[PDB]
């Protein structure tokens, strides 16, 4: 289950979060730009789960 | 200069006006979609002076 899980987050998110997102869904039109909420500390926080995982 | 006045019009506008004008300018992520005042009336006004200049 461990390693299940930690390959979902790998294929999904990865381990990193990005300030800028680039979006296109069918309501946008074209491509837009969003931008997250704390993407710094989401990403130290997703570090320390992923050592915690592995540990 | 009629017919150059002719040729410089078909060259930046041509004869028509579309209602949506996609729009890809450096301030502009991306790129936006613009929409245009009376597109259709003022497309008829320029086939109006197209016949003009012609005759």
């Amino acid at each position: 289950f461990e390693v299940a899980f930690l390959l979902i987050q790998w294929y999904i998110y990865g381990f990193s979060l990005s300030a800028v997102y680039t979006c296109k869904r069918d309501p946008c039109p074209h491509q837009v730009d969003c931008f997250l909420s704390r993407p710094t500390e989401k990403t130290i926080f997703i570090i320390f789960m992923l050592v915690v995982s592995l540990v």
